[PDB]
């Protein structure tokens, strides 16, 4: 699956729709980023610039100009073609091919931006600009606005009003289109295939990083070159660290391993967590914690639908957790009191769900305590977990256990669609999968 | 192989040896680096800070203070321990364990650096600081020096002399120790195993990125999690782009594929290029260009030794190239004239060799036109190539061919040691390897 | 005359009137300014901050908050009282006395501004801020807006809309109130008395700076301590330099001297230019140029009224100038052609009039080529001049003559009021004045 | 008196003498400084740049290059000549006339500095630069050093060593030459004449600012256009504020008035304080405090000579003060105990002496607690004072009295020369002077 030329067009028009007449929106590309000395990390475009262009170069600026309610046009600034730079660092779109390729009306050299941008903003009332996003962008925009302010004698005037387009653009990104859902559907399949493979390959004596290698190879083979975030492979006590990425330890028979990993496919993030026994067999103590987390997930998957909220479902998960923990003697006392005292917090200290999209922790307003009413098109994670510290004052068998199980869902008209259910999570199915792999 | 506590100690003492009495050297850690929104790229420590510490955290500063010719001490600034931050983002060394772990005399909280650094520089004559390396570092150092300048009434004085330690430190890094050579020896084996695997897996119909996936999996399985630079898989005309990293095309029967890839093992870079037929069989036209590049490499490997230079060997390679190209009718005229006119430059437009170490394009002074006399302990690449543009005015059969063959070497007492010869480069051996893999 | 507490109040309310509901306006004080090392120039408050407060301290910020159409309040940030700092550098208002003294609702320590400002902007829709005016202000405002943007989990939100208040505030300053006109009326008297005195004291052999001294002493004695701009005393050829401030030459019998000087009285600028003979007697050649400039001024003073413009009156002055210059043989040809060719420009190369107020070159929109229709309450200069270069190709007797005559006026219902006519400008009256003084 | 071409030359050569071979010193001009909107304060050159050039323009940089022990040359960067800018803002030296006028070897356009400076520093070992002095300078220098660092392939190299020239240059400025002493001698006469005049003009009912006006007029008439610092006229309780500059109160019969004022003559500061009765007659209570301050000054003037220090003389002044104050019942107890308890500090809370020169608070190292041994050529103030707060718990008659008496001296071979003794300070001589003036 992919995002069409026409979809990028629709998104631009939808932003322009909400802009005031006599205004310009300015969307800047991500800078290149040093890894060490003269080497650079693989380039990752700014999500918002990507959202409106599908253009994967730095030193580019999309300018959307609205003259009035029926008249608007687009100008791209981008790198000029250069035989020497391209022989070295790779091909460039340039100005000639850009109008057709990206569906913009006009394209100019990024090197001319300081000589051209102020002319585009001259006489407008409003400029939409994400102030503070990138320092190089602020310099360019402030420089342009100063020329206009001080150019009274050359009959120049600056827009007096500057508006942050991020609330508007992020509200758009919060609701996925059918094309976006298809792309995320495939991201979820790819990511699920990766997690299935990690389960199948896992043996005692392998290092945590080895499963990272298997996962990244599986991402890559389906055309998802990069992860959406740094892969987490926390075996044993490392599972109690939420974003453990060292992945440096030998995996030991008897421990669990928690894998949080997600591919990036056409810009969109998968995000799956699966926890399982390194030796393919859950112990009683591991099952007892796992079952609480799994019931939390399974109940949440039944509940999530239009009209409820992350806050409301989180409440049901807390009840399930506190009850499970009391029955095991990890918590003591009255359930309803313990809930009122948030007694679960030492063991479940993060949110149940975050938005998912072009960013793994996606943009969009949550409301107070994530109380926003869910509607169809929202995409989010469901990721309950229990993390019992090595030194927690609880029965010994539970100490040093970290379990999280995470699925990705899209809210539909009547409920939700699970994008990541193709990788197993019921303990018996995990055990069958690993047994089958060990024969073969 | 690894770098010992004692080696890090020796390096610090060797820097201190060259510092003036009454001075302090300040070495700063790399900042964390955003990939998109709140996600960050895998952390890569500054090479120079790593060189003196083997410490892989940000927000850290090594301060080496020389009182006189026999008295010196070290102070580390580093992140404080924090239960909440560690439950989330992973374990931290802290101040207590740092003296023993990293062999420094004292360790303070990075959060106290503005209250403590000026006290450490007070009354010194000289401060060694890499001005411009990182903006956050300059702010901290300038802030400290200003307090001292303006603190006359509190009996404070600033060092009047600031010296860049990069020439000195980079001159040290240019000469590898036995431990460093062992680590690079292993980086070369790992990288070679990766390139061998890519050759064995390559089939027509696979995409360039698939070989990237095989290479990264092989790096990872030997404990080299990250590449030293963004992997290059240029098939067909993409081979004529020196740093082609899109790796997005279907590999076609009949084309060559050029792979430039290198692992990062304990901080040190491997860097290998191998070019080969996608279908396992070189054509006449491909052999004719390949043989010129291979003779260039093989001759360079015979020549490199103490007493010569990159410039001098490059001269021999130019002769070999210009002659080969004349015999094929790609160049016309007298060899010696064509050499004097640098007629090879449209086809070989980069240097033969760069320094290799903690950075793939390593630090250290080359001399004018890379004329520096080679000595034992220097580590460098040997990477001749020929790149015939798709539109070059040459016989049709050579158009769109890009071939590079790259090995990594260390200069020894009597010649050089090739760290990357475990992956084949003679065409007959490449063909046998791919045939053998295809049976299976 | 002075500006009342109630007037400052009215101005704030008039700004608040035009602000959107759910917004805050932020007006910052001028920074202190180094003259050399640890000495500072006499403090000059930002005109706009002064306009709304009459408060003469740095490190102060006026915040006007509009909740809705009938509810608003004001918060001042200002320096805290400090016995040590006040024993040294002078008294401070502080927080306790500020509400009553400056008519604001609340006053907080400037040192707490970063901990308090974001709380004041939290939940608002719009912030009015003069972006780029002062770097220290931008840092404070951007810092506040970032806290809000990133404080989603602490239920903070930033205003998405930022509006420059300078167009609005400067449009207010363009129309003077009765109190402002009374203050400028007195500034004009004081400035006129200064120019009269300079004429009376001038003798051949005195230096240009001596008349500067007489002028500044006269400003000071009526309570106008500082000039509104650096005084210009250009004798001889120095009169051809528009903003000659070196004032370093001996004044010579036979030359003219051009004095452009203006006091600053309660913040408001006077701005007068008078040119006269150093020896008290105009020559024929000097009269011939002077009379053209004087007719230009006198005609402009008759013409200026509501309904015309600076552009339109400037047209009449050009006609007068071009005709005068043709009759003297300084220009040759047809008057109407020479006008169409702007042939006057080598001799009159500046505008006839600028706005006058809290700044000598006052704020307010001029329109294209200063075409804005004049209305009652606008205050402006009338300053025609002719400057014949020492090397101009014109009859010798005119070379090196610089003459300007400048009055300050306020547009009234039926015409204008001249605030500076108490110093003479008709040549016979100048000569009588200087003769009378010489007896003284 | 003035500073000769040859003296400026000598100073440059004396700096060059102390510079390392293979180095360049960079000395930058002061920026222009806004007073309000588009008006600027009178330009004041950076003292150190002035010290080596006598050049009074901004956008200028002196570069002194030392190749070796007998070879050096100078390059000036300065504003280019421009007919339009000069017709407006005044004459400019330009490049052609600068070598001869300022005795430099070469002169280039300031607008070309970024294209030329790095070429001047290329291949040098050391650059002397006052880091942090001006941001515009740091940008220019860092920009130049970065080009060199990164220009290895263009055979460029940066000096690795940067040295602050301010300690060296300020140590030079601490010792005045005969020409400098002559100029300061005249600054002291001019300043003294001003203070004499203020005493003669003072009447009850005049405002503090009126005496400021008389003082500035007297500075101006002897060719000292600007004060060296903001004039202080503190009558009554305002005399207890050390740097009272509001000068806004009516002077009242019965009060004292403290005047601290100093001219700037050819760059050099006078600095005199005289305190006297507004009505020309000291009261008993005023005499009792005045006599202690005067004995302090007179004793200090006898003591100051080579071999002593500011610290040592300050000790004698403390004894005199503490004794005087005990005899009046302002302090109670044993003198030697009260000295040991620094009991004088509530009444004398500043230093006795500061260096004087191109800055009123001149550059140069004081030593701990101003213990530096005095030598001939040092120029300094002697300014004891007693300031009894309005609310001090002391006999009523002393409350609200502020008295300071300040003279300027140069240390000679055998003692000191008083540059400011031409204005009276013995109370009987003050009273005679004011009586004589009143007849006016
Ligand atoms: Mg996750
Ligand atoms: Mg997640
Ligand atoms: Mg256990
Ligand atoms: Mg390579
Ligand atoms: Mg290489
Ligand atoms: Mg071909
Ligand atoms: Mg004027
Ligand atoms: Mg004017
Ligand atoms: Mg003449
Ligand atoms: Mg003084
Ligand atoms: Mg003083
Ligand atoms: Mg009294």
């Amino acid at each position: 699956s992919e995002i069409s030329r026409q979809e990028f067009q629709r998104r631009r028009q939808a932003l322009v729709e909400q802009m005031q007449p006599g205004s310009a929106a300015l969307i800047f590309a991500a800078p290149e980023v040093t890894r060490s000395a003269d080497s650079e990390y693989p380039y990752r475009q700014n999500s918002d610039f990507w959202y409106f262009t599908g253009f994967n170069e730095p030193e580019a600026v999309l300018v959307l100009i609205k003259s009035d309610d029926t008249h608007n046009h687009s100008v791209l600034f981008n790198r000029v073609r250069d035989l020497t730079a391209e022989i070295w660092f790779g091909r460039r779109l340039g100005q000639d091919a850009a109008p057709e390729k990206l569906g913009v009306d006009r394209a100019l050299a990024f090197s001319e931006i300081n000589q051209q941008l102020y002319q585009l903003l001259n006489g407008l009332d409003v400029v939409y600009h994400a102030q503070g996003e990138y320092a190089y962008a602020d310099v360019i925009v402030n420089s342009a606005l100063e020329k206009l302010r001080k150019g009274s004698r050359q009959n120049l005037t600056a827009p007096a009003t500057m508006i942050d387009w991020r609330p508007v653009v992020h509200e758009m990104r919060l609701f996925k289109s059918p094309e976006e859902i298809a792309v995320l559907r495939r991201a979820g399949e790819i990511t699920a295939m990766a997690h299935t493979r990690a389960m199948e390959k896992c043996r005692p004596g392998m290092f945590e990083y080895h499963l990272e290698g298997e996962i990244h190879h599986e991402f890559n083979r389906h055309g998802a070159r990069y992860p959406s975030y740094n892969t987490i492979v926390g075996s044993g006590e490392n599972g109690c660290i939420l974003h453990y990425t060292e992945n440096e330890c030998e995996m030991r028979d008897g421990d669990l391993v928690l894998i949080d990993a997600g591919c990036e496919y056409k810009g969109y993030a998968g995000d799956i967590t699966r926890t399982f026994p390194v030796n393919g067999k859950f112990t009683q103590a591991q099952r007892e914690i796992y079952d609480i987390v799994l019931e939390s997930l399974e109940t949440s998957l039944r509940l999530y639908r239009p009209g409820t909220s992350i806050l409301e479902v989180t409440g049901e998960v807390v009840r399930i957790m506190v009850s499970g923990l009391v029955k095991l003697g990890i918590l003591k006392g009255d359930v309803d009191e313990l809930i009122a005292q948030n007694a679960h917090r030492p063991f479940f200290m993060h949110g149940l769900s975050h938005w998912l999209g072009l960013d793994v922790h996606d943009v969009g307003v949550y409301g107070q305590d994530r109380s926003r009413i869910l509607e169809p098109g929202m995409v989010l994670t469901v990721e309950p977990g229990l993390y019992i510290a090595p030194d927690a004052e609880v029965p010994e068998q539970y100490r040093g256990i970290g379990i999280r199980i995470e699925d990705d869902i899209v809210i539909t008209e009547t409920g939700n669609e699970n994008l990541t259910a193709s990788v197993v999570k019921k303990p018996e199915e995990i055990e069958a999968l690993m047994v089958a792999a060990r024969k073969q």
